[PDB]
């Protein structure tokens, strides 16, 4: 799968586009277990996707709801995870990644929702601007097209 290389080089660019620290690719497996296939993070932090690589995130919330609002292709922007009035758990994990805000856009590739595209930036208690959110989703879907193209070519 050389297409991953294409993702690697682009994920680093979109990372700078939204002035983010790290940008993760979250794929939905047949069991919706939450597999991270790749992430572009500054060398100043832990890469995460290195020792184990397979970073699973079993979010029973999104699993039971089959993606929830994300299933309808709706994006979500969190300017701050605390101020939003969120419930316990999920937040504890995010705080550990040195992040307090993020943006989630849906990436469709193939027949269903392939995965989500999230970008985080050193806490970042700022407002996610329209210019950033809409471009992130655009590139996300754009990358999914490369997945389709490669699947069409059937790289063997
Ligand atoms: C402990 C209680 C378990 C848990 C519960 C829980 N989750 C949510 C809400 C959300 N879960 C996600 C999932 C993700 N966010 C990411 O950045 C990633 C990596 C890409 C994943 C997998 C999301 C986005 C939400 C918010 C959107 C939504 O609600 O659909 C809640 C509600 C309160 C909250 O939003 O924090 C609860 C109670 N979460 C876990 O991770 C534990 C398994």
């Amino acid at each position: 799968s050389d297409v991953e290389e294409i993702f690697k080089t682009t994920t680093q660019e979109v990372r700078q586009l939204l002035r983010c620290d790290r940008v993760a690719v979250y794929r939905f497996n047949p069991n919706w277990t939450g597999e991270f296939v790749a992430e572009s993070v500054a060398h100043t932090w832990v890469k995460l996707v290195g020792p184990d690589i397979k970073t699973v995130w079993e979010d029973t919330h999104l699993q039971e709801t089959q993606g929830g609002r994300y299933a309808q292709g709706e994006n979500f922007v969190v300017n701050d995870i605390y101020q939003v009035g969120h419930s316990p758990c999920h937040i504890e994990i995010l705080e550990q990644f040195e992040v307090k805000a993020y943006v989630i856009v849906p990436v469709f590739a193939g027949e269903q929702l392939w995965g989500l595209l999230a970008a985080y930036q050193n806490s970042g208690t700022r407002d996610w601007d329209e210019s950033e959110v809409t471009l992130l989703a655009r590139i996300g879907n754009q990358l999914g097209l490369a997945l389709q193209q490669t699947e069409y070519l059937q790289q063997v």
